[PDB]
């Protein structure tokens, strides 16, 4: 069973090193915190949060980094070689690189004014990393609803308010006009936008991506609070602007009878929706761990042991 107290006694200060290490990070990087919680989301809906998401390249086989929700997307990879390179200084061999991505996700969120808790930890990490399970695993931005719930009961979150509370993580960070382009001039093959998206901020989100313009610009996901770790995610909704599709289809799909209620709730009740985001969070975060002797303590977490 994973603990939150199962460093303790072993490395009683690695939360604090990786606190440190975002918060120096950040002054630089003020994206970092998003790009943290992120890595972990996609770490944890590939065989589970064991760091496979973090292994290199090698000869037999290919490196997540190259899958389409990775692949020129995903960020910060050297950031988590500082903390761990910290952490080994201060308590070598004991940190396994799956439960420090796991606190760094949650340094990160509390860091950005989100809830603070202590995660869980105990987990050990892959001796492979998953290319093809990282294709076929992580949700897209383009999927309907049924999608996005086929996407989460598939690595084993059944609850509504999972898809909806862990959504919640658009409440900060950014997102290339690549992704919604087709919600703004020809959605689903219409020759129109995206009906379910606000009028005044297609006319904004437009001018930052306009037609045949630089795909790899990046818009904020938060129009309210861009950087803040807060529930104003959830009232764009409301007002129908989610930035992508995914985020719009739980306040505005026709099989969204179930998650309406809960995208008000976190609306209505910023305390509501952070207690919801621990726990699905940790939910997530439980999800087929590699523990005791399965696995090993990666002690640089690009290559596996020897
Ligand atoms: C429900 C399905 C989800 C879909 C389809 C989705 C879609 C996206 C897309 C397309 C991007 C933009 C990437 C880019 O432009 O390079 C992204 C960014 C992000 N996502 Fe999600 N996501 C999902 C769930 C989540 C979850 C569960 C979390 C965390 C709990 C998360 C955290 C983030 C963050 C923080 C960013 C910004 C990262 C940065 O700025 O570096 N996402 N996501
Ligand atoms: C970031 O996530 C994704 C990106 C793509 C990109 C496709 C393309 O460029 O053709 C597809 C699916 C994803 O889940
Ligand atoms: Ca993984
Ligand atoms: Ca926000």
């Amino acid at each position: 069973q994973l603990t939150p107290t199962f460093y303790d006694n072993s490395c009683p200060n690695v939360s604090n090193i990786v606190r440190d290490t975002i918060v120096n990070e950040l002054r630089s990087d003020p994206r970092i915190a998003a790009s943290i919680l992120r890595l972990h989301f996609h770490d944890c809906f590939v065989n589970g949060c064991d760091a496979s998401i973090l292994l290199d390249n090698t000869t037999s086989f290919r490196t997540e980094k190259d899958a389409f929700g990775n692949a020129n997307s995903a960020r910060g990879f050297p950031v988590i070689d500082r903390m761990k390179a910290a952490v080994e200084s201060a308590c070598p061999r004991t940190v396994s690189c799956a439960d420090l991505l796991t606190i760094a996700a949650q340094q990160s969120v509390t860091l950005a004014g989100g809830p603070s808790w202590r995660v869980p930890l105990g987990r050990r990490d892959s001796l492979q990393a998953f290319l093809d399970l990282a294709n076929a695993n992580l949700p897209a931005p383009f999927f309907t609803l049924p999608q996005l719930k086929d996407s989460f009961r598939n690595v084993g979150l059944n609850r509504s308010s999972d898809l909806v509370a862990l959504s919640g993580g658009h409440t900060f960070g950014k997102n290339q006009c690549r992704f919604i382009m087709d919600r703004l001039y020809n959605f689903s093959n219409t020759g129109l936008p995206d009906p379910t998206l606000n009028t005044t901020y297609l006319q904004t989100l437009r001018g930052l991506c306009p037609l045949n313009g630089n795909l790899s610009a990046l818009v904020d996901f938060d129009l309210r609070t861009p950087t803040i770790f807060d529930n104003k995610y959830y009232v764009n909704l409301e007002e129908q602007k989610g930035l992508i599709q995914s985020d719009q289809e739980l306040f505005s799909s026709p099989n969204a009878t179930d998650t309406i209620p809960l995208v008000r709730s976190f609306a209505n009740s910023t305390q509501t929706f952070f207690n919801a985001f621990v726990e699905a969070m940790d939910r997530m975060g439980n999800i087929t761990p590699l523990t005791g002797t399965q696995g090993q303590i990666r002690l640089n977490c690009r290559v596996v042991n020897s």
